[PDB]
């Protein structure tokens, strides 16, 4: 059923909470035993948000391979994403180890470091060119190369150096800075513009490792970003765009990480973004 008509029928009937609860009830349940080991308690931001064992990203080291991060692999769309929590004071070195080992080109950040007067993630990148960061636990160096500040987002060029081999790579940091402290944006126009900028960079393309996407827990805003991207790509690839079922795509992505899309308002915003996005992917 054309999703724009499904949209107006849920709005007129006011049934967003009922649709959202049906997704919660049908969602996959897989074990997360590595996440719950006592040695990993200070590697998790939230006790109720864990990566499944089958899809978790492993760090390349014998001591402790654990990070709160999942590989979302979308077979028909031919896109992969890593979804992760905002880094903690003791996991900033793990975070950059993962970017290095997975060959990622881009990091997508959808939160501010402080929101609602509390810290939502560590200051994990350098703010000044001449003040680089060294992560001694994982043997990496990170330098700010340039910064472009726009009204709705900031793009940064970073240099990551593996101090063991003296190899360097360029990482692009895409920082969406205007998601409101409460609720969802009124219009999806700036979020879609932002997604279009990440795509244009090459960060989502198969010649690179998967993009790393985070917010505070790495399930809500992060879920909205990957769901909108995958839905718009499937509308481009298929003979009948109207066959793309956003609820079925979200349940497929929930096989790989729990809890993606945290509220009925986030679900409605995802529909809104895909609908308005479709009006240009179909030729405009
Ligand atoms: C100049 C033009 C090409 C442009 O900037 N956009 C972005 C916003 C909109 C929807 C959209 C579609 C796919 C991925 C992200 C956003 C239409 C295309």
């Amino acid at each position: 059923m054309e999703m724009e008509k499904e949209f107006e029928q849920i709005d007129k009937s006011g049934s967003w909470a009922a649709i959202y609860q049906d997704i919660r009830h049908e969602a996959s349940d897989f074990p997360s035993r590595v996440a719950k080991l006592p040695k990993n308690k200070n590697r998790n931001r939230y006790r109720d948000v864990s990566p499944f064992d089958h899809s978790r990203i492993k760090l390349h080291q014998e001591d402790n391979d654990y990070i709160n991060a999942s590989l979302i692999k979308m077979e028909e769309a031919q896109r992969s994403y890593i979804l992760t929590q905002g880094p903690l004071p003791n996991t900033v070195g793990h975070f950059w180890e993962m970017v290095w080992e997975q060959k990622s080109r881009g990091v997508v950040m959808l939160n501010r470091v402080m929101e609602k007067g509390s810290l939502k993630c560590a200051q994990y990148w350098p703010q000044k060119e001449e003040k680089e960061m060294i992560f001694e636990d994982t043997n990496l160096k990170l330098t700010l190369i340039s910064e472009d500040i726009k009204s709705y987002y900031t793009v940064r060029q970073l240099e990551l150096e593996n101090l063991t081999t003296q190899e360097t790579r360029e990482i692009l940091h895409f920082h969406y800075t205007t998601w409101p402290d409460f609720g969802v944006p009124e219009s999806p126009a700036s979020f879609l513009n932002f997604l279009f900028k990440v795509r244009e960079s090459g960060s989502l393309s198969p010649e690179h490792g998967p993009v790393v996407v985070h917010c505070s827990a790495g399930i809500g805003r992060s879920g909205t970003f990957c769901l909108a991207d995958t839905c718009l790509l499937l509308m481009d690839k298929r003979k009948d765009p109207s066959s793309v079922d956003i609820k079925k795509v979200l349940l497929e992505m929930r096989k790989f990480r729990m809890g993606l899309i945290q509220t009925a308002d986030q679900l409605r915003f995802s529909y809104l973004a895909v609908i308005e996005g479709a009006k240009f992917i179909m030729g405009d």
